[PDB]
RNA sequence: GUGGCAACACUAUAAAUCAAAGCAAUUGGCAGCGAUAGAGAUGCGCGGUGGAAUAUGCUGUUUAAAUCGAAUUUACGCGCAAAAUCUUACCACUUUUU
C-alpha cells in the first residue's frame, strides 16, 4: 500500500527539477492532482494516478549494441514517472497554462492507454521483445 | 671439370674490406595477444558553454606610453586578495647627484 507514497514521492521528486522548493512542487504536484479531480468530473484521482502509472510500466529494459536486460521494478516506475514528466514538458512548452494542467491531462492520457508516454513505452516494450 | 633435353645440379675458393657481425637468460618500452580488479570511465541524468548584453582576462590595431612577465594542455577573474594622483617600474616636460 505504500507505493501509492513511493510513486507520489518519486513524481514530487521528479517534479522538483530545478533546484527549488520541493514545496513549490508538491504545490505544485497536489495542485495537478486537484486539477485532475476538476477536469476529470468536469467532462478517482489516486484511482487514475495509480491506474495510469502501472499502464506506464517498463519491466524489461534493452540496452544499445540491442540487448535486453531485466528490470527491478522500481526502476520501472522511475523510468516511468520520468518519461511523463519529459512528455509533460513537452506539450506545456508547446502551449507557450500552467504545469499543473498539463501534469493532470497527461496522467488521465496515460491512463486512457494513450499519449506520446504510451508511444515510447510500448515501443520499447516491442524492442525489447525484438533483438533477443 | 662431370651430368643434362635443359632450367642449371654439383665440386669449388678466393680476392678486397670491416672491428664487430653474433648467441642465451634476463631488466625495462611497446600489444594491432588474453584472464582477474579500479575510475559519472562512458552509453545512464542534471546544469553550463558556444546565441544576446555586461563584467573580466588575452591577442591584434593604433598611441608618446598603452610598463613587464604568464603562451597547447596546466595562459587567458594570471602575477593584480583590487590603478582616481600615489600603487608604478612607461611616456611628455623641468630639475637633481655620481
Amino acid at each position: 500500500x505504500x507505493x501509492x507514497x513511493x510513486x507520489x514521492x518519486x513524481x514530487x521528486x521528479x517534479x522538483x527539477x530545478x533546484x527549488x522548493x520541493x514545496x513549490x512542487x508538491x504545490x505544485x504536484x497536489x495542485x495537478x492532482x486537484x486539477x485532475x479531480x476538476x477536469x476529470x468530473x468536469x467532462x478517482d484521482v489516486l484511482e487514475v494516478l495509480m491506474r495510469a502509472v502501472d499502464n506506464c510500466k517498463p519491466l524489461m529494459k534493452v540496452i544499445q549494441s540491442y540487448q535486453p536486460r531485466p528490470l527491478n521494478p522500481d526502476q520501472s516506475t522511475n523510468f516511468a514517472v520520468k518519461w511523463i514528466l519529459q512528455a509533460a514538458q513537452k506539450r506545456r512548452a508547446g502551449a507557450k497554462a500552467s504545469m499543473a494542467e498539463a501534469l493532470a491531462v497527461e496522467l488521465l492520457l496515460a491512463a486512457q492507454r494513450k499519449g506520446g508516454a504510451r508511444a515510447r513505452r510500448d515501443e520499447v516494450h516491442k524492442l525489447a521483445l525484438d533483438n533477443r
